[PDB]
DNA sequence: CGGCCTACG
DNA sequence: CGTAG
DNA sequence: GCCG
């Protein structure tokens, strides 16, 4: 078992879903106190089990496992024995962890903002509502769409979507296309947004592309909320008889940069930090969703595929549904 | 011990 | 500060 | 919290 997610296979579905839900919770409630390493630590652990090709059944078999120490395999030990582990179940019944993970869901409100509202007193959405004044736009339209925003959108949502989407794109500039990413790529039939890439075969030709895009969606009467090459909006998406809100991501690259822009926003998001953490540590080279540095050549790689990227950084090849670090 | 991804709105 | 994978 |  390699120690970087980047290096091995992750599908959708796995073998040890119960014991990574665990870790992982331990990895949000440690993200809500502001400790970034031990939540990677205990998302990465997570992230080992789900590449496992079997259950683990015995504590033995955590034994040479990257990212397991004392307290990850403590963790593993008492699910193995009771099914439940004390401090995971006091962390989910918590008044804190509760209102955080609450809070935080929220479309404008992180965890700086969720910590001050908590040690303020506020506990529920409807306190929130009750001090309009103290929200910013985008935390409004958070709130009032929050219900929706909480509904599961579906694959066939997405289809949808995608044709509106190319519609307003080919107005806004023909030969521009549109190419599902994130969670959806790599396989999920759910999921809480919906992330598009958009290019043009002809470098230069997207420049200035999105403020075109977004004019044209909300002159059709799609767009709830938008606030530049990335728009995060809150779409009108038909439903029988009615309608819901869904949110959507549309990102714009030039074609010199889409291999990277794709391989960025196809996600997850821990297998491109570890990506990128590779890419720089193991290789000396710095990687993001514009292209890949060379700090010592002051030169940037071209590629014209996520395969030529996996080749630059010397890892065999994953394809999307793969990525599900 | 230092490091923990790296952007844009 | 928020957002994204 | 863990790795190197
Ligand atoms: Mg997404
Ligand atoms: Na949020
Ligand atoms: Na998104």
């Amino acid at each position: 078992m390699p120690a970087y997610a980047c290096q091995r296979p992750t599908p959708l579905t796995h073998h040890n879903t119960g014991l990574s839900e665990a870790l992982e919770i331990l990895a949000e409630a440690a993200g809500f106190e502001g400790s970034e390493g031990r939540l990677l630590t205990f998302c990465r652990a997570a992230s080992v089990l789900k590449a496992l090709p079997s259950p683990v059944t015995t504590l033995s078999q955590l034994q040479g496992l990257p990212h397991f120490g004392e307290h990850s395999s403590r963790v593993v030990q008492e699910l193995l024995e009771h099914g439940v582990c004390e401090e995971v179940e006091r962390v989910r019944r918590s008044e804190r962890y509760q209102t955080m993970k609450l809070f935080t869901q929220i479309f404008g409100v992180g965890v700086k903002t969720a910590d001050r509202w908590y040690r303020e007193g506020l506990r529920t959405l409807d306190d929130l509502r009750e001090q309009p004044q103290k929200l910013t736009q985008q935390q409004k339209a958070g709130l009032q769409h929050h219900q929706d925003l909480s509904t599961p959108v579906l694959r066939s949502d997405v289809d949808a979507l995608q044709q509106v989407v190319e519609e307003a794109v080919g107005q806004a500039l023909p030969g521009a296309t549109v190419t599902l990413t994130g969670g959806f790529r790599r396989g999920k039939l759910q999921g809480h947004d919906v992330d598009f890439l958009i290019t043009h075969p002809k470098e230069g030709q997207e420049a200035g592309l999105l403020p075109r895009v977004m004019c044209r969606l909300q002159d059709q009467g799609l767009i709830l909320y938008h606030q530049f090459e990335r728009s995060f909006c809150i779409f009108r998406l038909p439903q029988p008889g009615s309608w819901k809100a869904v949110r959507v991501d549309l990102v714009v690259a030039p074609v010199s940069q889409f291999p990277f822009a794709l391989l960025g926003w196809t996600g997850s998001k821990l297998f491109q930090r570890e990506l990128r953490r590779f890419s720089r540590k193991e290789k000396g080279l710095w990687l993001n969703s514009h292209g890949l540095f060379d700090p010592e050549q002051k030169t940037f790689f071209q590629a014209a595929s996520e395969e030529d990227i996996f080749r630059h950084l010397g890892l065999e090849y994953l394809p999307p549904e793969q990525r599900n670090a």
